[PDB]
């Protein structure tokens, strides 16, 4: 059984590597020092990064940034979908259930992985070629300035766990196979798979972090912070439905 | 398997179970004995309508307002019980006082809904220390916004009760809930976290011994936290509606104090 647990952990790791270009190890290497990324700390550096970078979706700053985040989210959704398909048992599930699990899981996964790109002072952007400051994002006009902040608070807590990519792969898989998403038709094989994934995660944390007491529990506890962050994000998405500022574009985004 | 550290963990579990029994008059064992017709305990009077509500007000020790007040009183008593219990958790009273206060303030609701599940089935809830049973439909028939108070608690309780926890499991789980290091405004997170870590080891051991053929119960239980916090938030929003719709109704200052800054 342990054999299958480690084989699973490895499979998931390889698949995570193939699906997500910018890994946590890479991101960390960039954030600490190892070809320094362009830094966006204010208006002028933003404009410079627009001209010198590849972020023009051919007019107010906060709205442009928000839309960028949108575009990148749609890409992430495709990457996560591809990863989900590699989870043993996943494609064998009822197709409606696959859709439901992805639809409810992508936000939680996006914030999880976003933590890998973040420190307390900012977030790697543009494939890791840039770094936008926390203070700059906070300085954005309301309510756009309040979007990223809760996520920095989450990431600071989450990053304290010092998980690596091989831990994260399994964790993300556990997140996808959540039996309590609304509207599931057949919960049983979902919870069966998830229980296998949770055993794999347990073994992984125990081997990879022998000195981290109850890391498994703390990680599981982080799911509360994730769901909360997702709820809050939704809550201020509703507020943006004020702000009177591409119908095909309006179609591409959920 | 038997060894020194795990012996310590079992000792902690026994301690907590013992304090739990001492602190909470109405256990899940007694609740279940009452709900399932066990001869250890007497049968409850059932309130399912206004008529039986009026018969019950006699046979038992505006309508929605009166029910809500009884619920208030009971909640106060529960805060007292949980506080008493919290003091027995090793290390809790040694923490910074303000942090003890914060921990209680945020833990009390999550615990109340957790234990409330013990008194529930899909059809209703035990009341008046188990002498009564108020049906789910009757509570749902109450005038808005009072008719929507209890439904979420029921849904949560059917889910949570699916875990089949007994009192000895709950004692540790409740201890784990109290000692959450992510409560807002904590001065000293670390010692809280060390205690919770010990409590989590204890919970893990307890579930694996008490539910051997129950795969990943520890994980499922920990995941119930999401359900708890959602319930608490919905309830708080509903109370916000209440305060504005019924300015003639008095909320208890202890409860108001728990609600301030949430
Ligand atoms: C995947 C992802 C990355 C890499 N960043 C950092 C980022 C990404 C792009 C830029 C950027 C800005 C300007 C110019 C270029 C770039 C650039 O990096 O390319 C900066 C930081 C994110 C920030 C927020 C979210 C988020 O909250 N998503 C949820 C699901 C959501 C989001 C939105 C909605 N919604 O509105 O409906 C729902 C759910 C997601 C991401
Ligand atoms: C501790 C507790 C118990 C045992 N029950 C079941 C119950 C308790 C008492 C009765 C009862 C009803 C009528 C007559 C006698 C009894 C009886 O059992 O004694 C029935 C079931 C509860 C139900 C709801 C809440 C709750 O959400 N409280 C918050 C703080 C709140 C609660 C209320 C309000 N509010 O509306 O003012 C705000 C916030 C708390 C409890």
């Amino acid at each position: 059984e342990s054999a299958d647990l480690r084989a699973l952990a490895k499979h998931l790791y390889d698949s995570y590597i193939k699906s997500f270009p910018l890994t946590k190890a890479k991101a960390r290497a960039i954030l600490t020092g190892k070809k320094s990324p362009f830094v966006i700390y204010d208006m002028n550096s933003l404009m410079m990064g627009e001209d010198k970078i590849k972020f023009k979706h051919i007019k107010e700053v906060a709205i442009r940034i928000f839309q960028g985040c949108q575009f990148r989210s749609v890409e992430a959704v495709q990457e996560i979908t591809e990863y989900a398909k590699s989870i043993p048992g996943f494609v064998n599930l009822d197709l409606n259930d696959q859709v439901t699990l992805l639809k409810y899981g992508v936000h939680e996964i996006i914030y999880t992985m976003l933590a890998s790109l973040m420190n307390k002072d900012g977030v790697l952007i543009s494939e890791g070629q840039g770094f936008m400051t926390r203070e700059f994002l906070k300085s954005l006009r309301k309510p756009f300035g309040d979007f990223m902040e809760p996520k920095f608070e989450f990431a600071v807590k989450f990053n304290a766990l010092e998980l690596d990519d091989s831990d994260l792969a399994i964790f993300i898989a556990v997140i996808i196979l959540s039996g309590d998403r609304p509207g599931l038709l057949n919960v049983k094989p979902i919870e069966d798979i998830q229980d296998n994934l949770l055993q794999a995660l347990e073994l992984q944390l125990k081997l990879n972090h022998p000195e981290s007491s109850q890391l498994f529990a703390k990680l599981l506890q982080k799911m509360t912070d994730l769901r909360q962050i997702v709820f809050e994000h939704v809550q201020l998405l509703q507020v943006i439905k004020k702000t009177e500022t591409h119908p095909l574009l309006q179609e591409i985004y959920k």
